[PDB]
């Protein structure tokens, strides 16, 4: 077996053992890796009904066949779990070097179960895995976590994954952070590791990851990377400007979400733009393991130093989102989600509810006391309110709640722009309509990348389409996003090889790595086979397609107020029907056994 | 001799020699100290006419008889040179700790001429005079520059006054800071420093000040600090609120200059208050050497951590004055002043000058390029430009002028708020007349506290006097402030002891400890023969009465807008001559050679 090791360690907490087990190289043709491997595990020794928070609940942090390899990108991982801000399913993909750390230990995925009695961290060198204790870590910020740890192990090469106070406390939000900056961010990842009062997971590795063919896979390889490179996006945008192009992009599109989803247009956007930031505080770009691209961000700002990100997702969260045009507090605002462990999307997701709630005066000023004022484009809100979220102090034990509890906690869940309690990106649904379908389906609630839509209406890859035509054509190019990224997923590869590369493309890297003769059509039935059982453990959740699969009513009833999509409102009852039944599922949403024998997973019915 | 020394050091930077000079009582019985004695030592010494940053001017850090002593706020000294912004001479007071130190040392003043051929820093441990090389200090902030020069003098004991990137850059408002956030602010000060290649001023000390009467000292103290202690502003609002209780004070009475001044009331004023600061981020208090006060703030943010200040006219400057609210952006924007070593109020003015000057398109977008636009309200100008400004990058180049030069650069002086050159303070004064009359005659430049009107005309202290009263009454008030103030300054104490202590008590307190039999009256006299001395210093610097002593404008002709001043202008044009001929001055503002005669100071004329 190559790529894959075809083991994974298996921790339980609770009782402290520690186990690894092995698996064989059919299983890995039915599921190929990391986000696929995860939710096989889940479904078949979990009860999906299980309390997120509770010792039941299993973490599963996994690599994929081609993380640790020569493959471009080929170093990224996948968190699964059970969500406590969902209560579905939650695949959460990061970068940086861990992921290719872990391949190097010898090593798939490690699955933790049960909770320690007390903080503690994972360390793993090759084959020595042990358990710390961590007592005089827990409440420190990530780097601080990093910096603690690689002075106790006395390595430098030492990657690290860890939770910051926001993990700790639960919020439900949290994320995981590794390499100070790279983040498995939604679904609240951080507060499952927190429950289980694990702080952070060590890893050091020596092993090369075998791959079948590497003549053959070499030979690809440098192919593969030079499309990248010849490719304008894969090789001018995002090493130039990093994601953050997309926001004079998006914004003269007319769907950069403005004051929470309230319009699409920001006159501003250019102040947060990925040119003016690379013209203001760029010292220079940062690639992940094994990145010919290089779209990382490192930035340096008089007050916080230097720093790495925002993304493009988080410039506009924390930016446009709130109203807010400083590009300079927007990079201090990211920072500290990133060392408290915050997801910074959900974080300003719940800002902006806070502030529409406090527009439509539901949340007066005597509640809040001296505590910045929740107004649209209060630069305050940033540096105070962050950090007492990560603490759950003040009006932060609201906030680390979310979106969604805290609008309904107001009587006015309505004001909460969430899909499935998960807190919406920075695309307005109204403006690319096949990308608001992705919203109401995907697996993990209101999340754009796992079937990023925008590609095709709005960039033109894999070609243009209208961002308004609702047809099967367009309900077609969702579902094949779904399944594709579910592959590429599995694989370990970075989403953004997609500015070049095509299905066939990640078929000749798997063969040659694998050393299997799938055909392309082989390997996106794996990415169908995996959107389903994660559909189906859903269901078993207790997901009810009616009132789960929709867009809350702002998009389906109030035109776009400006921009070129002015007057635009999402079709979705039209759209959501003819998805179940392209799908292969009943008109209900729900998955009939027909299909599960189909995809050779019947015995999870 | 008792409470002064008698003894000073002098030393040529060109050269490296080192001088230990002495004075008689004789001296001291004319001048006082600190402030008085580097003006006798300039007149006496120094061509007036000297440009200010050749190595012809003098810099003169001198302590007063009371620094370092137990008398209540005994720790001031002051900075006195020629300043490159105005011209004129300049006294920049300063707290903290470092004066008392020099006392310790056993010397009273420090007279700095010539200019080192390389960056250097004097060191002085008691008898121990050392210039040492500081060219790996260069370049550093105030906080990197003290921990560096600790750690090589092996004394964590050192107190530091030095300068910053600005100082280094001669920004023509770049100060003098000291024990971290302490700062001889105004005049430019620290770009004279910088001017002599001078880094920094390391001194330790282990003698006591010898005191007249210890028994008897002890027992006016006493009663000097009880008095403080029962005052309602120096026993309540200072410890518990910094200067920045004077925000909702001085926003009520409607002269809380907004957007360059065009107005007097900002709505926002309480989010950047000294309640709200305390309510938000208020760690501690803190006291400057022999304090009963403790007025100074100990401040903590998520993003620079653990700071000092900001003071009132800092949060104004940063603030207000720009259209911004943010207290925590104010907050970092006042650490960052200190840090580069920038006087926060030329800092706000010149920024705010720059702000108008872009409203009314003067300075153009293509002139920024993609720098942050001069926008009232863009907290990112705050972030960006402050230590653009000290680097002199880019359009910090230009800002680092002032804002006089740069409002004459674009054609248009009329938008420079500035007397003499010197950015004006917090507090418009077509709400307060007298204190208008104040800025005009300032020896310094367009300040306020040299002669702090706003403690009769909207305080209450020594009584309440009518803002609007333009009589020879309230005419009255200000020469006696401007000589009380002299007095207090020379003495070594700190001008809110003011706030429960008078004329009698200064007397007390000083004749106590010198060992003397002067009346209130003999020492309001002293104060009156400094104040006459630096007039008369600017008149052989080329002072020309008819065009420096006025004010902008905007507070002559325009009438505020709203607020409780609503309609009123400064009547200047009908107080000056008055104040003139009650100084014992001529009708054209010059000094007479009866009136140097009758003050003692004849020779200099
Ligand atoms: S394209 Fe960006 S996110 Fe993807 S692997 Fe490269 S540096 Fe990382
Ligand atoms: S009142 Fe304030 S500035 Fe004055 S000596 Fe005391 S702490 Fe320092
Ligand atoms: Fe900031
Ligand atoms: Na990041
Ligand atoms: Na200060």
């Amino acid at each position: 077996m190559y790529g894959n090791w075809g083991r994974f360690i298996r921790v339980n907490l609770s009782t402290g053992d520690i186990k690894v087990e092995e698996y064989d190289e059919e299983l890995a043709k039915k599921w190929l890796g990391s986000r696929g491997l995860a939710i096989y595990l889940l479904l078949k020794e979990m009860d999906p009904t299980v309390d997120p928070l509770s010792p039941e609940n299993k973490l599963i942090i996994a690599a994929g066949p081609l993380t640790g390899t020569s493959a471009p990108t080929g170093g990224r991982y996948n968190v699964v779990t059970k969500s406590p801000l969902t209560g579905f399913i939650t695949m959460a993909n990061s970068g940086g070097y861990f992921g290719a750390e872990l391949k190097f230990a010898g090593y798939d995925a490690i699955v933790v179960e049960g909770k320690a009695e007390k903080p503690v961290y994972i360390y793993i060198k090759d084959e020595h895995i042990e358990i710390r204790d961590a007592s005089h870590i827990w409440g420190k910020k990530v780097s601080e976590t990093e910096a603690t740890i690689r002075k106790e192990v006395g390595s430098e090469k030492v990657k690290i994954a860890s939770i910051g106070p926001a993990g700790e406390n639960l919020v439900k939000f949290a994320a995981i952070m590794n390499d100070g900056h790279r983040a498995a961010g939604r679904g609240g990842v951080g507060a499952v590791m927190g429950s289980k009062n694990l702080k952070a997971i060590a890893v050091e590795g020596s092993k090369t990851v075998p791959i079948a063919d590497k003549q053959k896979f070499m030979l690809v390889v440098r192919e593969k990377v030079n499309k990248l490179r010849n490719d304008p996006v894969a090789g001018g945008g995002l090493p130039k400007y990093g994601t953050a192009v997309l926001v004079n992009i998006i914004n003269e599109n007319g769907l950069y979400p403005v004051k929470n989803f309230q319009t699409g247009v920001y006159p501003y956007a250019y102040e947060q733009s990925g040119e003016a930031m690379a013209a203001k505080y760029l010292v220079r770009n940062k690639p992940c393991y094994a990145c010919p691209i290089g779209c990382g961000r490192v930035n340096r700002l008089p007050t916080v130093g230097e720093t790495e990100g925002p993304e493009y997702e988080s410039v506009w969260a924390l930016g446009a989102n709130l109203g807010i045009n400083d590009l300079a507090s927007i990079i201090e605002a990211n920072h500290m989600c990133d060392e408290l462990g915050l997801d910074t999307i959900s974080t300003g997701g719940t800002l902006a509810t806070a502030m529409e709630l406090y527009e439509k005066g539901h949340i007066k000023d005597e509640e809040l006391g001296d505590a910045p004022p929740f107004r649209w484009g209060n630069t305050e809100v940033l540096h105070y309110y962050i950090e007492k979220i990560a603490k759950r102090e003040g009006f932060g034990d609201k906030l680390a709640e979310g979106s969604y509890r805290l609008a309904e906690s107001y009587g006015h869940p309505e004001l909460s722009m969430t899909v499935k309690k998960l807190e919406l990106p920075a695309y307005d649904p109204r403006g690319a309509e096949g990308h608001g379908l992705g919203y109401a389906t995907n697996n993990r609630g209101g999340c754009h990348i796992k079937n990023y839509m925008i590609s095709p209406e709005i960039l033109g890859y894999p070609y243009k389409m209208d961002p308004h035509d609702v047809s099967d054509d367009k309900i077609k190019m969702l579902i094949l996003f779904q399944d594709l990224t579910a592959l590429i997923d599995s694989a370990g590869l970075c989403l953004f090889t997609t500015f070049g590369l095509g299905a066939d493309d990640y078929r000749d890297l798997l063969n040659a790595a694998l050393g299997w003769d799938f055909t392309t059509e082989d390997y996106l039935k794996i990415g169908e086979r995996i959107w389903n059982a994660e559909r189906l453990f859903n269901l078993k959740a207790g997901l009810d397609p009616a009132r789960d699969d929709t867009l809350p009513k702002r998009f389906l009833e109030e035109p776009m107020p400006e921009g070129p999509n002015k007057g635009h409102t999402v079709r979705l009852k039209e759209m959501l029907p003819r998805y179940y039944k392209l799908r292969g599922w009943t008109e209900d949403g729900k998955i009939p056994k027909e299909k599960l024998e189909e995809l050779g997973i019947a015995e999870f019915y």
